[PDB]
């Protein structure tokens, strides 16, 4: 661990965490929904649709061991309320053995197959009445149809959305007992503990991204990789400014040349116990805030505010660590990087028209100190396919363009590779986190021609910045199949106001699948 | 028909050149096993060196002459390279002692040039004809190309060849010169003799389309143009309806003609059809955005980089969906009937005007919310699109310049393409690929169907505030079709070539070669 | 002298190339009566039509080649056209069955080119140049050049000619003889060499304008400038900050205030063997990196990527110190200034309203952190007026308004002495470096008037800014004739994405006639 520097005594010199959460603590079973369900304890809630009939009625077809509850439950009761996505009603009642109980509904549509989009919104609606719940116990019966994948989002959403972060704080109590009723139970029950981890490791990413950047900065980020590492066992190496200046990484030690925090490379190592058959390196923009140098964040709409979060790339790999460090694959070696860095303003920052030189030797011409990422990026891809891998994936808030082209759900992904593209496609159907595969136009690379250097950092006119950007990060691949996916876009939770921690399940299907 | 005028000296056509110097140009196309004749004109060897990048120049052809053959020996040729894009002229005396031109265009290292590698080597050829007055070229193959790829080539010289003089007046090109033949050599030359005239009407359609979108606002306008395609249909013998304000209003065209209500030129619905002789397998609908001036009305295209000037380019689907009539009336494919429609009409600030948060209703009977007068496109293809299924057809296409976020995702190379069908998209895709005007296709995300909800009003037209346009757009369109397969092509972003200040026609191969090949 | 490091790999110097390959070209120069000989290499023929816009190309010229002669008879040339810039040229054999290559550049329809239209024909020419593999270029002028306008196609062919390649990495073959044909041969040669020492000096200029603030920076930049004086033997004195604080330079101090880099007044001497019978102060505003300070160059359009060209009034005066230097002209002494310092954004920069005190103890008022220039040069100008010269002339990259006065062709002069203004006009004619006379206008003074301070530094609301700026300069002169060149719009080729290097020959032109 490395000592992080204060302006003030009152600065944190570390990035708080919680290993130890609520949703761990909860004990989870899933029944077969043909034997009928038990209501005797807490909030029982029935997910259900009526297909053809846009926002029909609500009907129950299981049948439930109790008196008083399937009295609540017949139809004519029922019908008073219908459907309608997301659409919810509970009551609380003395079940036959005078016990109080809250039987409910969330309605699921009048479409069978929900999508990942559908599905988020059955859960808010549950997890708001969990935030005004302080039963002991939740049942879930699945009047509806969901695949393995599905539920298992299912699972992993419900534990991320009801989980609250208080870190940073100065009616309701968590539930210790889950019970799901679904059809073909045995089949579904070995997603609840895969489930578990994918939550955390989610919620994990999202930790780092929520804490502030005086919190998260390039020393306590890599403090924290550093202590995560010993708790899962992972081989770990922290670069230091010295060993980075005589790797030669000039485009990623340019960037944080402003900043009162050195830089700081992250290399962790899973190493699968028997033998290894694919090398996999896997690399997240690590930004701890992103002011925009001297090409400062001042425009209208640039949120500035937001600018914690372009480290999202990062906290996605750390989260992917958690979860291959937890559940072991084998015959695979993965390595987990991240060039970490502050992006400020200074008398010592880097300026607009610089030229640097990465660590492969090319000199890059810099256009704009706000695209600093893909300065990070270059020499981070340099140092990744020196491992010698078979695939190199970055992740990385990357272009603001995201936001006009996939919106706020879709990541995009780009590479050099169609098999690589296709294996992330794959695993963004398993993992129900959504990606769609943008192209890289050749013609375009011909704006990054530079008068000067041997390469632009970005282009003066195209306005395609999304796969301007991706044209040079592919200059610094030389011989290994590379994807790369743009998060910018669909990081941030703009109406929850809080991160997603979005691509660490994504990732982890793609090196367990 | 008659085009109102606000002064005399208002023009009350477009200007169309249909006998261009192009069509007077006769080709002639010989294997190339049979040796070269470098008698006049020029003569340009398409040369490159595979794996070797910036490689030596060698003349692989039999050349029928010996003072060429000499000149064009390796030990000559050697000091130039084949980088792509590069060219040289040679001057030379033949066996007949008459004074030959003969050159060479760099093809580079590649073994398959891609889309914009073979439109740099046309370029560079043009640049060898213009400012040289000849009156003949041969262009000899040492390169490979597929059938494809030869009529690309041809397509894409004559229409960069041509140059468009309609609204010059004192400053016409003096020395504007075409040439009257043109040779081809090339490996199995029988195979690609019948891409020749192909690529003739290909070059057409494709320029065609180009003159109405270069045809400025004041000359293009909803009743010329209209004008413009049934002069057209008339040319190809194909059947030709325009539909006036009057039916319109009873088809309760509520959203077209809300767009309209703002102009001096009434709306005027474009409906051409082609119809083979014989058994019809499949029935298409092409729909164009056909909005001859967008100043985008009371939410006035004034914010910085709007680029209101460029705004007669939004008739770019319409000229495209044009283009293709006249591609298919000439070619006439069997077993297909093709609906030609545009929604045409002008966007513009008035006391008659739509408002912003004015309510219409679409001919679906569907209420919508204006949230912003620059969104009109797709409120004119909205009644299109109901048009369109009414006719009761397998496919429906729309291409549009429908949304300005497009050069931020695909740019000015690439056409978006969105749709409900993927057996319909992969079509568009194939189309894509055998005419050479790329196309990628982007998803309709269904989770941002919800900030289409309107508090009032059946649907939204826009917005509050997703920020991902095209696909939001998207979602809105596919409102206005119920059950019949759809695609939609943004060309905003590639319709026009900014570098060469003129349009590009895009559209008129890619929507030719889905109706000819499905 | 030693430069600052952020990191260890911050370069320390900035990179120059003296020699060229410009300097390895031999040239002659023909007499055109007696025929023009074609023997190898490049043959051009600079051609007009005056009777006919965009008339047929016409050889006047005997070739000494019978085969060349047949190409170029009437025939074949009225092919071609002579619109300005347009160009053909063939390969052929000629009688000795030697390669060679023949063509022409259209010199359009005026009989008289400008400096404009010479530089398009010489554009073309370069084309030819770096399209071919040639030992040899022969030009033959069939159109009528003065010998100013001669020596400025051959400083421009040499300039344009010329590839900057210093910072060129991992992502040849110049011609080594010239031949001229042209009529009066003997009155043209004198020009030759005269040529090539202004094409280096307005190339010196050009590297040390291209090279990026990274590399060009205040201690570097002054390094550079007494490596110069040191090769050309011209005196020279470097003032630190203790100096500078000893003299009272508060404006041009206050500025560089935020910067790493120390702040580097540069003066350098050039003194006539003889008597000196005039005495000249050039001043050149030299700030290495313009952010803009706290009034940082945020809106659109202000081009911060551009502000390492800040320098280039600097850049123009060392390099009419290489030429006059080279030249040796007689009874004059000759001093180059510079007060050179970095714009920038720090807790140590000066702020917006800070009022603060010039050498000549006048106290100014702040307004815009961004006009930093007329801060320096007024300091510059006191301690040039001191000197006890005849002439002040300063040069500087001022206000962008001049985009809207005179664009990016003409830069603008402005003076208290109307004889020196005639000078640099002459100076402007000879040097084919276009200048347009532009008024001070008196009436705009009391925009200046501060409250609190002297002086304002700049209006709150004339939006004459060129104007006002030359006001605020005035006041730092007492008694002696000066002229300021306001060069904001003319230095950077926007077009070819490189400097002019504008001003050194035109101040050249000035120190010699
Ligand atoms: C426009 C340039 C090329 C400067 C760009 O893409 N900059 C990105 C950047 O700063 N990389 O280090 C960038 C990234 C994200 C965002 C962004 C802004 C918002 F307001 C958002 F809500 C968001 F999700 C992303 C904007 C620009
Ligand atoms: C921003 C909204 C959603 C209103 C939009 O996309 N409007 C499009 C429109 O006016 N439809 O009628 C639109 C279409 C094209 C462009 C556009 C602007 C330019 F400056 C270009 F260069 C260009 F190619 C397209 C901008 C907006
Ligand atoms: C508007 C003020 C008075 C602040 C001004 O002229 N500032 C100049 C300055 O920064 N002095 O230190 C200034 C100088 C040059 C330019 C300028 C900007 C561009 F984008 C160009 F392309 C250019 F040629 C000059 C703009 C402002
Ligand atoms: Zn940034
Ligand atoms: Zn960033
Ligand atoms: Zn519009
Ligand atoms: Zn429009
Ligand atoms: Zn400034
Ligand atoms: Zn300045």
């Amino acid at each position: 661990a490395s000592e992080v520097p204060q302006v003030v005594s009152l600065d944190p010199t570390s990035i708080p965490i919680e290993y130890n959460t609520p949703i761990h603590d909860i004990k989870v079973q899933v029944y077969d929904i043909k034997g009928g369900c038990n209501v005797e304890e807490g909030l029982t809630i029935f997910l259900v649709n009526n297909p053809g009939k846009e926002n029909g009625p609500v009907k129950i077809s299981s049948k439930v061991n109790d008196k008083q509850v399937s009295e609540f439950l017949k139809d004519e009761n029922m019908e008073k309320f219908n459907v309608k996505l997301g659409t919810s009603k509970h009551f609380y009642m003395f079940n036959d053995n005078k016990n109080s109980v809250a039987v409910g509904y969330v309605g699921c549509g009048s479409v069978a197959d929900l999508s990942e989009a559908d599905m988020k919104r059955v859960v808010l609606s549950l997890v708001t009445m969990l935030h005004d719940n302080k039963l002991s116990k939740l049942t879930v019966v699945f009047e509806i149809n969901v695949d393995k994948n599905l539920f298992r989002f299912f699972l992993e959403t419900l534990f991320y959305e009801y989980m609250t972060d208080e870190r940073f704080k100065s009616n309701m109590e968590y539930i210790k007992h889950l019970g799901v009723y679904i059809n073909n139970a045995d089949t579904y029950k070995e997603e609840v503990e895969k489930a578990r981890v994918y939550y955390f490791g989610t919620y994990y990413a999202s930790q780092l991204i929520a804490a502030p950047s005086n919190y998260c900065n390039p020393v306590s980020l890599s403090n924290a990789a550093v202590e995560l590492a010993q708790k899962l066992n992972l081989e770990y190496k922290i670069l230091g400014v010295k060993e980075l200046e005589e790797l030669k990484m000039g485009a990623y030690l340019s960037v944080g040349k402003g900043s009162m925090y050195p830089n700081k490379f992250i290399h962790l190592t899973y190493k699968s116990k028997g033998d290894v058959k694919k090398k996999i390196a896997l690399v997240g923009k690590g930004i701890t805030f992103d002011s925009g140098g001297y090409n400062l964040k001042a425009a209208p709409g640039s949120m500035i505010d937001l600018m914690k979060f372009d480290m999202s790339g990062c906290a996605a790999v750390l989260g992917c660590a958690y979860c291959v460090g937890t559940l072991k694959p084998e015959n695979v070696e993965i390595h987990f990087l991240s060039a970490v860095c502050e992006n400020m303003v200074s008398k010592n920052s880097y300026r607009p028209g610089d030229i640097i030189t990465a660590s492969n030797g090319k000199t890059i011409e810099v256009g704009n100190t706000d695209a600093e990422g893909r300065l990070t990026l270059a020499d981070a891809l340099v140092y990744a396919e020196k491992l010698g891998v078979d695939y190199i994936v970055d992740i990385a808030t990357l272009t603001g363009a995201m936001l006009y082209s996939l919106g706020t759900s879709y990541a995009g992904v780009f590479g050099n590779n169609e098999e690589l593209i296709n294996k992330i496609l794959q695993s963004s159907k398993t993992s129900n986190e959504p990606v769609w595969w943008l192209p890289i136009i050749n013609e375009y690379r011909a704006t990054l021609n530079s008068k000067y250097a041997d390469i632009n950092q970005i282009s003066s006119s195209v306005k395609a910045s999304s796969i301007v950007a991706s044209l040079f990060l592919k200059e610094f691949v030389q011989n290994t199949a590379w994807a790369h996916i743009d998060i910018a876009g669909v990081s941030w939770n703009f109406k929850a106001r809080k991160p997603k921690g979005f691509g660490v399940r994504l990732l982890t299907e793609f090196v367990l699948n």
